[PDB]
């Protein structure tokens, strides 16, 4: 259908890879919420984190998600803590149907908008995941190359 897709997990999921597959297997407009971050500011995603600091950059997530969100026929790669906010998580799961894609701390750390420069050490990824994951499985309706879990999803959701 012409319903939204929004994409939610931890950054290395795959949400803008698969989201863009997703969205040209069924002739729809596809977003990074990090991306139009970039649009709004001109500048790096983690460098706007960087000087606006946690409590900025979240607002103004937010906000460009409420946008987002509102739109319609949509694949939206959300970013990997956007899901911190209640409004946010309400909103997503409102709007559109909710893809969690699952992902392990290994894959997380593997190799290449970018949130941070570099990789943490596996403790900081296992720190989030313990915050995270019961948050993206809350607002979760479905749970998982980019092509063949396009299609996978494609399915799952017919």
């Amino acid at each position: 259908e012409k319903r939204n897709i929004f994409l939610v997990g931890p950054m290395g999921a795959g949400k803008s890879t698969i989201g863009r597959q997703l969205a040209q297997q069924l002739n729809m407009e596809f977003y990074d919420s990090d991306q139009e971050i970039e649009k709004r500011t001109g500048a790096d995603v983690g460098w706007v984190f960087d000087l606006e600091g946690e409590e900025g950059f979240r607002d103004r997530e937010e906000k460009v998600i409420n946008e987002l969100t509102e739109k319609q026929g949509i694949v939206l790669a959300t970013g990997g803590g956007s899901v911190k906010s209640r409004e946010t998580r309400n909103r997503l799961s409102a709007r559109g149907v909710v893809v969690y894609l699952e992902t392990t701390i290994e894959k997380q750390l593997a190799r290449t908008p970018l949130l941070h420069v570099e990789t943490p050490p596996r403790e900081v990824l296992e720190a989030l995941a313990n915050e995270r994951n019961p948050l993206y499985e809350e607002i979760a309706d479905v749970t998982i190359s980019a092509k063949v879990v396009a299609n996978q999803i494609i399915h799952m959701l017919e």
